[PDB]
């Protein structure tokens, strides 16, 4: 995959013209430097002695080359970006077409989300990897070679030494980049412990809040943050040392080159202009190669990904849903013959589900299926639709094999109502019309009437226009089934397969659905897989599938007389803003560091005007007319000075780095600490919201250093360095004349913006496109995750056309952005050449009257222009400021958060002793996530000291909500709750959490030692190993722990992978019992555990029941039998209360549950 461009045979003209334009543009700059050297030489010759004519001629040369540069740059960038846009459009369209056309098995194998992220990331990477980067690389190569050519043709010795020095700097920069990358990877690795701890704690937020173990997790995260801080400080020091060494090497090379050139010219060789042009061209060539480092790498970054994408296009599917070569029968009579159907799913090919079966079905035969859970009746259903292919068998209709007919046409005549129908997020009318494009409003009404969906469909607003919510959120359990049935019927299917037709909420609509389905069956063959036998009785025939083969056959009476498995089954069943002054939170911790950093930044910035002054003096050495030998010595004084400056730079930068990094890491630590603390000292409701997801929160806490540290330190560093450099240059220039200084000030801004934009053109080329790509994202994703239904009804054509339109809508935007980027880049490039021309023409005109010496004019020009270029480059170098500012605003918002239930708060009551007598009255509460769904209906409970209460009812009554409110996770909307006649709100939060104990319905265990895991139940006190052993004996886990290796030292794995689920539940129960809470709550303690284990847990609870109020929420009525009191929930309202014997005497809802 070295040449992965294949589209728009006429687009290659764009690529070729762009390549030529890039070559000529890169070659131009060395020509500009050559004419600059010639102009300097002629100016020096004039100074030694009509200069106006020569100055005008060279100004015209500058103007012509600048116009050529503008045209070439526009052609290059515009054409290359045009080609990139066209290629990316074609690639995305083809890739989506291939994905939709792919076979079902291939999708079932690979993760669908993986495929979606592959699509988006790979296409974005390819977009970044061609067009702009290719043009930049060709420009860099052309500049390299042309500069070397200019140096050689106008130099024989100085060019050689410059070229030989160049690889030293190149290798130094390469090794610096390599070490920086490796150490950045190491630093990333250094956050593994912190990331894991944060993820585990956030996932266990509920349990940790219940146990009040914030301090230990915070300390662990603090240790991890300290390690990461050391790593980051080392990283920053290394990077700053590398940059300083690069600058030192550059200045050493410049000093050596200028010294050698001065010696050579003093020997009588080529004059100063030749030295200047040769040196500048050599440096341009030697440093242009570095500009190519991203492009090629980006190409590689865009290379491998492309490979993978192409593979997906390459694979021709076994079942081409888009192919039309398949035969198309004219009249399709209802008749099915599946003989020796043997097959298995390639996802797990080891297990063979289909082992050959015989099934002959006539027209309009409601052949029901009977078997066991997982017997493979849904495999027979799937194989019926021709999605897969039998390993060895024959499925035919009307004597013709399934493969003998076109897949699309064959699937069109066959409708399937899956167990979990999915409706696309379109209009209900569009949902119905998905069956066939040629569907009229009258047909839609007829289908609605047949499905008996007229009431539900028309009652809501927009009867034929309502947009179905994501995954039918607005729809109902039976509404989706009715809509699917109507859509299936809209296609006039010949074979209708059904699976779990109305197994969603009840059978009220099931009767209507069955009546509608059975209304028309003469021509439309039917197959049904219904768990309920109600419709089985009316079934024309019933086939019993077992061991991958049909066993039972015949009518219901025949099956009953045959003593089949079906007979036994029937018998049994019957945008906050930001602020800088406010964001100055590092001053307290960096009062003496920021000052040194600013001082070093000022010195580094002033280094540039020092270079300008030194270079101007060096040129003036020969610009002078005295021409003594002393100049040689003077030249040395200048030449050596160069080296000195470099050394100073190498110091300051290093001294800067250790400062800046030290300023950063500290904050990076503190924030990472503080934010995490602020995360724990918050209410659960804050964690209960779409915004706060564990992944989002942990990423925000993880990728925050680079933003806050950037915006704080780097902003000040770059601002100080830039003000130093540019202001010093401006003042020094104004000292040496002002008119030329005024013109150069006028032309500085274009230079600065050009530098900034060109620097940004490498990395941040593609950052705003996604905001439009999402317009198709959903459309693609909706067709990937929910692809089974789409392939079922053959609706890929509409999805691909919609994808085409959604790509077209931003395609014009992409074209326009390409054009504007090209135009602005070309104008930016031409700006420098125009500035050179105008400024030097003005300087020549001024010096003609002896107003200012040529040396002064050159000094001002160099100072101001080089300062503009330096500010552009350095401003581009620093991290982006907007993203950093918004991230810092988010961090400030998080850290400043004030909760409704603050654990850290010391305001509250801390009673010495309590009887644990709970009294809740008129308890009203709603979940802040969905306040429009109240769960509490004014409960009334009064549990006395040493009293056991149990909660029963139907799922969804909020049983777990009672426990949640007991721990004071959520404040009550209304009602009074008192533990021994004391207001809950007035009571302390930490004391309440410690004194009480709970057992999670879904217990989780951290990746800690068994002893440590058990001890984590309690906090703020050292638990002796003897206490842990006694508690384990309480839960009957001491012997189990001893049996396993390491005893309690056995490091429990993540979620206790090694340990059994029942073992994890027992460990959680033991941890809860360690604190010996007065009030203990177990929500489905049994749940999934050994019956003997549940009995042992109940016995252990009873042993400590005395003086320990207990609450139990479990489905095992046997445990509730001995419960002191039982309360049955009725939609959040308690119906009956009292002892179990009283409940038995007072028959009611519980009576049915006990019998059930
Ligand atoms: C004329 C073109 C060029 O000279 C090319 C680079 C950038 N500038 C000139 C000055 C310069 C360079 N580096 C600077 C750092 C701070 C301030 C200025 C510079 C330049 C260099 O060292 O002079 C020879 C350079 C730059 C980079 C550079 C190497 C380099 O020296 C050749 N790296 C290749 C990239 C880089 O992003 C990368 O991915 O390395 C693979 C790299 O990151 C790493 C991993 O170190 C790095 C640090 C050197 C990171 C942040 C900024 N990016 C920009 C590109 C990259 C650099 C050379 C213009
Ligand atoms: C249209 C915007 C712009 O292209 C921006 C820069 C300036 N001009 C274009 C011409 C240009 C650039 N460089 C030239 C060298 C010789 C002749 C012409 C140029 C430009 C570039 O490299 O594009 C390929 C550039 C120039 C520099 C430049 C960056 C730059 O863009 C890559 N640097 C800011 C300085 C520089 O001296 C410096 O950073 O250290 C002091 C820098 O040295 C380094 C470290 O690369 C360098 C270029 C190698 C060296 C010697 C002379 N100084 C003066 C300014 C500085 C340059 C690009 C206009
Ligand atoms: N598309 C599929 N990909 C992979 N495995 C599948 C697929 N469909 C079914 N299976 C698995 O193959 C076996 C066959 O069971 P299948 O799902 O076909 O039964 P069923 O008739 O739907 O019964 P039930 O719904 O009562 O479990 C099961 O283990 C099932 O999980
Ligand atoms: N964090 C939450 N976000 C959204 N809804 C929630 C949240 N916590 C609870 N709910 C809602 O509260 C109810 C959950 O009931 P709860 O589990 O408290 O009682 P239950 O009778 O023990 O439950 P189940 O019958 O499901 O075992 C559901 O309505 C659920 O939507
Ligand atoms: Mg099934
Ligand atoms: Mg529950």
């Amino acid at each position: 995959f070295s040449m992965f461009r294949y589209s728009n045979w006429l687009d290659k003209l764009y690529m070729v013209v762009g390549t030529l334009a890039a070559i000529i543009h890169g070659a131009g700059l060395p020509l500009m430097m050559l004419v600059f050297g010639e102009m300097t030489d002629i100016f020096a010759n004039a100074g030694n002695l009509n200069l106006e004519e020569d100055m005008t001629r060279y100004a015209y040369y500058y103007s012509g080359i600048g116009a050529g540069v503008l045209v070439a740059a526009y052609i290059q960038v515009s054409f290359w970006c045009l080609a990139a846009g066209r290629q990316i459009h074609k690639i995305r369209k083809q890739f989506f077409h291939a994905i939709m056309r792919q076979e079902i098995g291939w999708f079932d194998v690979h993760d669908v989300g993986e495929l979606n992220t592959r699509l988006t990331d790979d296409v974005s990477k390819i977009n970044e990897g061609i067009g702009d980067k290719i043009g930049m690389f060709f420009q860099s190569m052309a500049t390299f070679f042309t500069g070397f050519i200019v140096g050689f043709t106008r130099g024989w010795k100085l060019t050689l030494v410059i070229l030989a020095i160049s690889p030293v700097l190149g290798l130094s920069a390469a090794v610096w980049a390599k070490i920086l990358s490796s150490f950045t990877d190491k630093e990333l690795l250094a956050y593994a412990k912190a990331g894991a701890v944060a993820e585990e704690v956030l996932a266990a937020i509920r349990t940790v809040i219940a146990f009040g173990g914030q301090k230990k997790e915070l300390e662990r995260y603090n240790k991890n943050l300290e390690e990461a801080k050391r790593i980051g400080i080392k990283k920053a020091i290394t990077a700053n040392i590398s940059i300083g060494a690069a600058f030192l090497l550059i200045y050493a090379s410049y000093a050596l080159a200028f010294w050698y050139g001065t010696t050579l010219v003093l020997s009588g060789e080529y004059s100063i202009g030749q030295v200047l042009t040769v040196f500048f061209s050599v440096l341009i060539g030697a440093f242009s190669v570095g500009q190519a480092s991203p492009s090629i790498e980006a190409f590689a970054n865009a290379r491998g990904a492309a490979y993978e994408i192409f593979k997906i296009i390459d694979n021709k599917p076994s079942i081409d849903s888009y192919s039309k070569s398949g035969h198309k029968p004219d009249n399709i009579k209802g008749n099915l013959e599946f003989r020796n159907v043997h097959f298995s799913y390639p996802s797990r090919k080891e297990v063979k589900i289909l082992k050959g079966l015989n099934l002959k079905v006539q027209s309009g035969q409601t052949v029901a299926l009977v078997g066991n859970s997982g017997c493979g009746k849904s495999t027979t259903v799937q194989l019926m639709q021709r999605l897969y292919d039998p390993t060895e068998g024959m499925v035919s209709v009307d004597g013709q094999d399934i493969r003998t007919i076109n897949v699309r046409f064959l699937r069109e005549i066959i409708g399937v109502v899956s167990q979990e129908p999915v409706l696309f997020a379109t209009t209900i009318a569009e949902n119905i019309r998905y069956g066939r494009e040629n569907v009229t409003m009258d047909e839609i009404e007829k289908a609605v009437k047949e499905a008996n969906a007229y009431d539900f469909i028309m009652k809501l607003p927009h009867k034929f226009d309502t947009l179905v919510g994501e995954r039918g959120a607005q729809l109902s359990g039976g509404q989706k089934q009715r809509i699917a049935i109507a859509r299936a019927l809209v296609r006039n299917p010949k074979i209708l397969l059904l699976d779990e037709a109305t197994s969603a909420l009840d059978t009220e609509s099931e009767a209507v659905v069955q009546v509608a389905l059975d209304k028309a069956r003469k021509g439309r063959t039917t197959i049904v897989i219904a768990h309920r036998l109600s419709t089985v009785r009316n079934a024309d025939v019933i086939a019993g599938f077992d061991d991958g083969v049909i066993v039972e056959k015949g009518n219901h009476d025949e099956l009953m007389k045959e003593k089949g498995i079906y007979f036994k089954l029937v018998t049994m069943q019957t945008i906050p803003p930001v602020s800088f002054w406010r964001i100055m939170k590092l001053n307290l911790t960096e009062w003496p560091y920021f000052v040194v950093g600013v001082f070093c930044a000022i010195i580094n910035g002033g280094l540039q005007p020092a270079f300008a002054i030194i270079f101007s003096k060096i040129i003036g050495v020969f610009t002078r007319i005295d021409d003594p030998e002393t100049k040689r010595q003077n030249s040395n004084l200048f030449s050596l000075l160069f080296l000195a400056l470099g050394i100073i730079s190498f110091i300051t930068f290093f001294l800067q780095g250790f400062t800046f990094g030290k300023a950063g890491e500290i904050l990076t630590k503190r924030l990472r600490y503080m934010v995490f603390r602020s995360m724990l000292r918050q209410d659960v409701s804050w964690f209960d919201d779409p915004k706060n997801t564990t992944g989002a929160l942990t990423t925000r806490l993880a990728n925050d250093a680079a933003q806050v540290k950037g915006a704080i330190g780097s902003r000040l560093a770059v601002i100080t360095q830039n003000i130093a450099n540019l202001g010093t240059g401006i003042i020094i220039s104004f000292i040496y004349g002002w008119q030329l200084t005024l013109l150069l000030l006028a032309i500085v801004p274009i230079i600065a913006i050009a530098g900034v934009v060109e620097m940004k053109m490498l990395s941040g080329q593609a950052l705003k496109d996604k905001k439009e790509l999402e317009g198709s994202g959903k459309i693609a994703t909706e067709a990937i995750e929910n692809f089974r239904t789409v392939v079922s009804l053959t609706q890929e054509q509409k999805f691909e056309h919609m994808y085409a339109q959604s790509l077209q809508v931003p395609y014009r935007n992409s074209l326009r952005k390409a054009h504007i980027f090209g135009i602005t880049f070309s104008f930016t490039q031409a700006m420098m050449y125009f500035s050179y021309a105008g400024c030097f023409r003005f300087g020549a005109y001024l010096v003609a009257h002896k107003l200012m010496s040529f040396e002064d004019v050159l000094l001002v020009f160099s100072a101001v222009v080089f300062g503009a270029m330096a500010v552009g480059q350095v401003s581009s170098f620093a991290p982006d400021y907007a993203k950093a500012k918004i991230s810092a605003a988010h961090i400030i918002m998080i850290i400043e958060k004030t909760p409704l239930i603050d654990s850290y708060s010391t305001e509250g009551l801390m009673p010495n002793t309590l009887e644990g007598n709970v009294t809740f009255g008129e308890v009203v509460f709603n979940y802040p996530t969905r306040p429009d769904i109240p769960v509490l209906q004014g409960l009334s409970l009064e549990v006395k000291k040493g009293q056991t209460l149990a909660l029963v009812g139907s799922s969804g009554c909020g049983k777990s909500t009672v426990v949640q409110l007991l721990e004071r996770f959520y404040d009550p909307l209304a009602g009074k709750v008192l533990l021994d006649g004391k207001e809950i709100k007035r009571l302390n939060v930490q004391w309440l959490r410690a004194h009480l104990g709970i057992v999670s319905q879904e217990p989780i265990l951290f990746d800690c030692s068994i002893a440590e895991n058990i001890a984590y139940g309690d906090n703020s006190r050292v638990v002796s190993q003897e206490e842990i052993v006694r508690a384990a004996k309480e839960a009957n886990i001491h012997a189990f722990i001893e049996s396993l290796p390491n005893k309690y030292s056995t490091k429990v794995g993540d979620k206790g992978t090694q340990l059994s689920g029942g073992q994890k539940q027992r460990i959680a129960i033991a941890r809860a019992l360690v604190r010996q809470p007065h009030i203990l709550l177990l929500d489905e303690a049994t749940s999934a555990l050994d019956t003997e284990s549940e009995k042992v847990v109940q016995e252990a609870l009873d042993k400590a029941r005395e003086g320990r109020t207990c609450i139990v929420i479990a489905h095992r009525l046997s445990t509730i039998q001995n419960a002191d009191l039982i309360v049955v929930f009725q939609n959040g309202r308690v119906k009956e209360h009292g002892t179990h014997q009283q409940l038995l005497a007072q028959k009611g809802i519980y009576f049915s549950m006990v019998s059930v």
